[PDB]
């Protein structure tokens, strides 16, 4: 139904900055949301950021407020995660998801394969 492709991950220095990209098939759902989630080894997956199709509505996990920014290029159907002031504990697989609500992972029915981010001190 909707396929999602993440890019932009890898090794980065602590204190540094990355921008992740998520390309999606078709067009953004008009009322449901697209989100970034992450899952570190041994831990449950957790929401990072989400937004609506207009782009006006955005929501962030407390852990990343003020450091990460979600946005869209409507010129495509690509959503971005700008990640600044990275910390070692931000190390995780980062996933793009579509068709869900806010940071409620169980409401999303489309998930990317995920992209590794490792933050090196």
């Amino acid at each position: 139904q909707v396929q999602l492709v993440e890019s932009g991950g890898g090794l980065v220095q602590a204190g540094g900055s990355l921008r992740l990209s998520c390309a999606a098939s078709g067009y953004p759902h008009p009322y449901l949301h697209m989100g970034w989630f992450r899952q570190a080894p041994g831990k449950e997956r957790e929401g990072v950021a989400a937004m609506d199709s207009g782009g006006g509505g955005t929501l962030y996990a407390d852990s990343v407020k003020g450091r990460f920014t979600i946005s869209r290029d409507k010129g495509k159907n690509t959503v971005y995660l700008q990640m600044d002031s990275l910390k070692p504990e931000d190390t995780a697989t980062y996933y793009c998801a579509a068709g869900g609500y806010q940071l409620r992972d169980r409401t999303y029915g489309h998930w990317g394969q995920g992209t590794q981010v490792t933050v090196s001190s």
